[PDB]
């Protein structure tokens, strides 16, 4: 398309909602191709990630770890106007790994406290696609401070199976799964401290052992769990979009099973069906097809066990509806 | 199917075998539907897991680490008798990564020393899956103290590859992977302990390192090795079926491939072929089928070569037969 | 085929050239199947990997870590002279992950310094394979020393995508991916040590950490950047073999994508599309295809951005070209 071909395209102002949450969005594509405008403020602040008031300094994206889910339709055009506000105090970007040419956009969007720049893209590729600041120099310091995030490029004709039958969700939700390198003291007790810059040193030291102290959903231990646990009822479809921008993980949904799994997140690669647990390398995001069956609560977890239940790493989902005997029951329940 | 349909089915009872080995089953199923009866009694034991007697409390479905493979056909029922002994000290369960509902059966199957209980849950998708203990509260201790095995739901018509010829095997062994995380002293000689509480803090301590002291195959360093190891022949067809439900694995067969690995562990996933490495992830089963070409001793190890010859995830195959010179041979024998 | 068809077939030496550079073949086969002769002098030798100065004893197939890229065509035999100078301390061999017998040849190619050794082998499968040195009771040592390599067995007709049409690469690199394990003194400083054999005690403790010290590509960290950085022209196709025959990587192509990858090195699995990040389990290799469309400076990394900017992993592909503002293009330049 030419320069005047895509002035003259329709444009769409997206209002983004917080995750696990996605914004207003269609599967199929109504319309032909748009400029989809996104607009997002960068927030350095400080968040408690666990119930013994650990603290990171957050360089969030859209004030939330991870930044937003961003929904577009292959062969759109994504518009994103970022914002460094004067508040802050690190020079930041963004990286779209959905997107072709300079460094994902990094190249082009450094801006400094103050500064805001508008970086537009050709969604190319169908998939879900990890987006992450990469300064220069300080690369890895800024996605483990949370500064992370995901978009999804929907097949202008909605997701299909293998097979061509089409695949359509009645709920969608966005987990960002997080590790954090927090610095401890002498006696074991994680270190606090009033600037983002005042903990480089020592957090590059936790870092370099490749060892999280923490690994979370929605940036903290318990995002996704009692009150905010994730929502559904018996027979409703529901995709769950799961990113992971610097290690890798291994998703489960215990009592569950990923129907269909876009394991590498990328819809042009026929789905794994039938799935337990699947596999989404750091650096990528990936995608799983449910229908629920069974009603109750459901444990969606990191499945290194370790990582789930004693780092973080593990969500809820409560699910309505009507228990099915068929499918299981118990015969005898625990009795001498 | 109702309840009254169901009671109809045929009931067949099955004797477990212990790991490697796997009870008699036919590929292809034969009849319809079956209430397919297993019985595992839970134990408490201390194991001895390498020639320096290191030892660990180990937590045991049917006495061994790993516990037994279970296999049916699918849309049959699994319907299992868990006993936990009054000679126990801790309250246990069983979360099948095949089942559909309260937490894989977790969520019906607690029951405390003294206790037993029968669940039931209809196998509706083919493939290997990891089944594994998970009490609330306690899950990766009892997981990484070997209380995990795996499940076989083979097709009703017997395996596939990815374009519809079957494929038989002569003879399928089960592999477990178990990553064990044990206390060091001062002196960095491994602790025992007289009772498993006791071990817990300074276990949750290592488990935290998300470094295994040891990773090894059946429950030791070199179980599957010397009079132990596994054995084929030249021509003979195996299927290898290997879990490991906290931590990743990528099994590498020395001197052969994979010829065709669901690598995912599930049937309806197009195997990959002609592998070298494969991928299985924490809280999956995977499974490889192999026809043999050449005599001699094999390695199957973790190709994480630490892990396999430091770790102990390293076990043989002594086969049978001809040498093959076509497909290799020595022009010159090492010489000056 | 019959024992004088064998002996009768053309016999080919090739010259081989030093990773990340392949030395000449054809994608689709010229002639009927040939016994392709590469011969290699195995080095120890001390080399530096970081801007530190910190050494390593390495041990060197050809010289070079890693060792380089033998390429031969489907049903091709590989005939390999291996050669330990007297000048060397250790007994070294060789695995070819793609041969199929005696531990995929390390268990015919002992040789002590002072003594070499011809191996042949039928390559049946196609793809991309790990080839390493094993010595039995010191196999992750020289692996972890730099003791491997790769080669690619193209399919005598070339590659394909899913849908069976060519891929035809203007040009190959091979980037090989070592995870090193340097012992450290009580001050933090890198050791030095006199014979290959003084760091054996040392570098097993680091090893059983399963944390590197230095993640590398091409031997050192930088070593495939600056003036040393990978290059291509927009328009024209590569294909980027990766191997680690040790430990896990995610390889990304930062503002590019894998527009075809071999994610299991093995080209009769079909390759998966569009990808953002790939996964190559330890003690395998992978290939990307990619097609450049947009100029400038690419980030290649294992995307554990830890170990790709803090531990070395990180390579860079300068592109010349048209720059594409379709595909990607700055509305707003970075401003107050
Ligand atoms: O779902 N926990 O294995
Ligand atoms: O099987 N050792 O590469
Ligand atoms: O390519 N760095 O995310
Ligand atoms: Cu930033
Ligand atoms: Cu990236
Ligand atoms: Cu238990
Ligand atoms: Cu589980
Ligand atoms: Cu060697
Ligand atoms: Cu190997």
């Amino acid at each position: 398309a030419t320069a005047a071909e895509i002035a003259a395209l329709p444009r769409q102002k997206v209002e983004l909602v917080d995750p696990p949450f996605v914004h207003a969005h269609s599967q199929v594509a109504e319309g032909g191709p748009k400029v989809v405008e996104f607009t997002m403020v960068i927030e350095e602040k400080k968040i408690v990630i666990d119930d013994a008031g650990t603290e990171v300094h957050a360089m969030a994206f859209n004030g939330t770890v991870p930044g937003p889910l961003m929904v577009v339709h292959q062969d759109d055009y994504l518009e994103l106007t970022l914002i460094n506000p004067e508040t802050n105090t690190l020079m930041h970007n963004i990286d779209f790994h959905a997107a072709t040419g300079a460094l994902g956009g990094g190249g082009l969007t450094e801006i400094n406290p103050g500064e805001k720049t508008i970086l537009r893209f050709k969604a190319t590729k169908p998939g879900v696609f990890v987006y992450h600041c990469a300064p220069p120099g300080m690369v890895p310091w800024h996605v483990v401070s949370g500064m992370n995030g995901a978009i999804m490029v929907l097949p202008r004709e909605g997701l299909h199976d293998g097979k061509g039958k089409a695949l359509t969700y009645d709920k969608i939700y966005y987990v960002g799964e997080q590790d954090f390198y927090v610095p401890r003291d002498e006696n074991g007790k994680y270190k606090k401290y009033e600037a983002p810059g005042d903990a480089y040193e020592d957090t590059v030291k936790v870092m370099r052992t490749l060892t999280p102290t923490h690994v979370v959903f929605n940036g903290a231990v318990g995002a996704l769990t009692g009150d905010k646990a994730m929502t559904a009822a018996v027979g409703e479809k529901v995709l769950i979009v799961h990113s992971q921008a610097n290690r890798d993980t291994r998703p489960h949904l215990a009592g569950g099973h990923g129907d269909y799994v876009w394991a590498t997140g990328k819809f042009n690669t026929p789905p794994d069906v039938d799935q337990e647990t699947w596999f989404i390398p750091g650096g990528a995001a990936g995608a799983a097809f449910y229908t629920f069956q069974q009603p109750g609560i459901y444990a969606y977890v990191n499945h290194n066990l370790i990582e789930a239940f004693e780092l973080g790493a593990a969500a809820h989902f409560k699910v309505t509806g009507e228990w099915n005997d068929d499918l299981m029951t118990s015969v005898l329940a625990p009795s001498g």
